[PDB]
């Protein structure tokens, strides 16, 4: 069944409805791609105007496209069940209000994922929330919890939407659910967890008939808290003329850990680990020049200008022998700086780093087709600058387990003017793959050339799948390069940090008290 989700599925739904005597019917068309956790539909009323908000029916109006995670596939009771598919049934309670039952068939006719749906609604007020239509329109983000029902070959499942209301309100719809499969084969009864879910609703400009466009993602979670907040004053360092942003606290005195992010995120990244090392080193976490709270000049963003910059920074605060924690570009930063400057580097941690990538073969094959694009200069600009992918999707995409909304925001927040998406874009048309571009491939060649031959102790953090980093190759690296040691954080992409940052944050701390500083 799992098999049947690999790629892009078309989606049918279907409702006969009947709240409070008022009868509608709804029919919705579109796709579910699981990779991505995504449904994209639109859903016209055939019956005329809905009679209840078009939010009290989107949970009503596909769970098998959530995005489970590697770790988590034996979890996935809705893949299982297909293609003959399961029952699924709701009440909904609306607080203060009527309910809502529902039976719907959720099941493959022919290449199509189906869902048809039978409605009920039953006393609700006329002036109330629902038929006085009194709710915004739009769509929160939920926690929908699961749980194994062993008796009944089934799953049972709760949660509770919140409703916006157009006074400042909030109204609870307390979902009761229970999923069965129709087939007589088995199915997948999983451990407890939830799926993190958000929604996101639009008008068809084009379309005359009442209608709701939907796109929701959906990934699940909670098979094996972190912190959202960014506790840190401002730092500022006059650099080429420009201003940049940095972390600064811990000690004043002794060697001074430098933690280097890359794309598309800031020393936000870092947030969760340095809090672990600032109790015995100092901790300096700068915003790259055209990025985070730094100054955002007119620039092609290269690979070198930041190699300026940072050589610029770095000296700006007068650093003489530091240790380097660095991931993705800022890797590349790292280990270029270490190699031009080996006696000023007492360490290096490093993860999910720019290596050479000598066929797209090694590439994620689920993010190929998309860096191919992000590597062109007419669509991936549409996708980078004007739509804003690498931040919108690319980002959560390289996270194993749900980004929030407040730590979405964080990221969001330096690059809300597409004009300031320039190194967003830049930065994957520099990566080193394929042997294109030459010159970062001779760059990045000549420091991993470096890091095999010097006494540096490493640090290396590496998670299954990764992405720039296949655990073989992590394994291959652990054992070839001198003075290192690796640690497996679990279940990653390419923010390591996002998915495990307190066995990152002690290891760096247990690693620093190691060294001869
Ligand atoms: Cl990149």
């Amino acid at each position: 069944g799992e098999e049947l989700f690999t790629g892009v599925v078309p989606i049918l739904v279907e409702l006969d409805g009947d709240v409070n005597g008022h009868k509608f019917s709804v029919s919705g068309e579109g796709e579910g791609d699981a990779t991505y956790g995504k449904l994209t539909l639109k859903f016209i009323c055939t019956t005329g105007k809905l009679p209840v908000p078009w939010p009290t029916l989107v949970t009503t109006l596909v769970q098998c496209f959530s995005r489970y995670p590697d770790h988590m596939k034996q979890h996935d009771f809705f893949k299982s069940a297909m293609p003959e598919g399961y029952v699924q049934e709701r009440t909904i309670f609306f607080k203060d209000d009527g309910n809502y039952k529902t039976r719907a068939e959720v099941k493959f006719e022919g290449d199509t994922l189906v869902n048809r749906i039978e409605l009920k609604g039953i006393d609700f007020k006329e002036d109330g929330n629902i038929l006085g239509h009194k709710l915004e329109y739009n769509y929160n983000s939920h926690n929908v919890y699961i749980m194994a029902d062993k008796q009944k070959n089934g799953i049972k499942v709760n949660f509770k939407i919140r409703h916006n209301i157009e006074d400042g309100s909030v109204q609870l719809a307390d979902h009761y659910q229970q999923n069965t499969p129709i087939g007589d084969g088995p199915v997948l009864l999983p451990d407890n967890h939830y799926l993190s879910t958000q929604s996101a609703l639009s008008k068809d400009p084009n379309e005359k008939r009442d209608h709701m466009v939907l796109l929701e993602f959906v990934t699940a979670a909670g098979i094996t808290k972190i912190g959202t907040g960014f506790p840190f004053d401002p730092h500022y360092v006059e650099v080429l003329g420009e201003r940049m942003h940095y972390v600064d606290v811990g000690p004043r005195d002794g060697t001074p850990v430098l933690f280097l992010h890359g794309n598309p995120t800031s020393s936000y990244v870092w947030r969760n680990i340095i809090p672990h090392v600032a109790p015995t080193h100092r901790c300096i976490a700068p915003d790259l020049i055209g990025m985070g709270k730094s100054d955002k000049p007119d620039l092609g963003y290269f690979f070198d200008d930041h190699v300026r910059f940072m050589d610029a920074f770095i000296e700006a605060l007068g650093l003489e022998e530091v240790v380097l924690v660095i991931h993705d570009w800022g890797s590349a930063l790292g280990f270029h700086w270490a190699k031009r400057n080996p006696e000023r580097v007492k360490g290096i941690a490093f993860m999910e780093f720019i290596r050479p990538i000598p066929t797209w073969d090694e590439w994620p094959e689920f993010a190929r087709e998309t860096f191919q694009a992000f590597r062109t200069t007419d669509v991936g600009r549409k996708l980078i600058i004007d739509q804003n992918v690498f931040i919108e999707g690319t980002l959560p995409m390289g996270v194993v387990r749900p980004l929030t909304e407040v730590e979405m925001d964080h990221y969001r927040e330096p690059f809300l003017n597409p004009v300031d998406r320039e190194p967003l874009w830049r930065f994957p048309n520099e990566l080193p793959i394929a042997g294109e571009p030459a010159n970062i491939v001779a760059l990045v060649e000549e420091y991993m050339d470096w890091l095999h031959q010097s006494p540096v102790p490493k640090l290396l953090f590496w998670g299954t799948p990764g992405v720039l980093i296949p655990p073989a190759e992590a394994a291959r690296l652990a054992k070839s390069l001198p003075n290192c040691k690796a640690v497996d954080i679990g279940p990653g992409l390419n923010l390591l940090q996002e998915d495990n940052p307190d066995l990152i944050g002690s290891e760096i701390a247990r690693w620093l008290s190691t060294l001869e500083i």
